[PDB]
């Protein structure tokens, strides 16, 4: 929401950016340290993803339009890809949490157009 993103442009260092903020507001997320940082603070503000337990996939099944349990395809879809990133290996926190939601960018792209992975 808009709330979150003016918070989280001034919260991450170079993130209040004329030209990075008119992507944010639609929906695009380049791969640079400063949207990584981006990312990862809209992530934990909106309870989407967290740096010990990762994302939590019944809270993004609700942020993609729905209100009910997650299927089960979504879930295992999901945990697989995470864990082919082996995201606890990634030294870099906002790296890690960008490179965990690329993960989700199909879903995302397709709906534009707690269920934690890490237990
Ligand atoms: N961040
Ligand atoms: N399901
Ligand atoms: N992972």
């Amino acid at each position: 929401n808009e709330s979150v993103i003016e918070s989280c442009s001034n919260a991450v260092q170079g993130a209040a950016n004329d030209e990075l903020k008119v992507h944010y507001r639609a929906n695009e997320f380049p791969d640079d340290p400063v949207t990584h940082c981006f990312v990862r603070c809209i992530g934990l503000e909106l309870n989407l993803y967290d740096d010990k337990y990762g994302v939590d996939l019944q809270a993004n099944w609700e942020n993609l339009g729905n209100s009910d349990d997650a299927d089960e395809e979504f879930v295992a879809k999901h945990r697989a890809c995470l864990e082919a990133k082996n995201l606890e290996t990634i030294e870099d926190l906002c790296e890690r949490a960008y490179s965990a939601f690329q993960c989700l960018r199909e879903d995302y792209e397709m709906y534009q157009n707690e269920l934690w992975s890490h237990p």
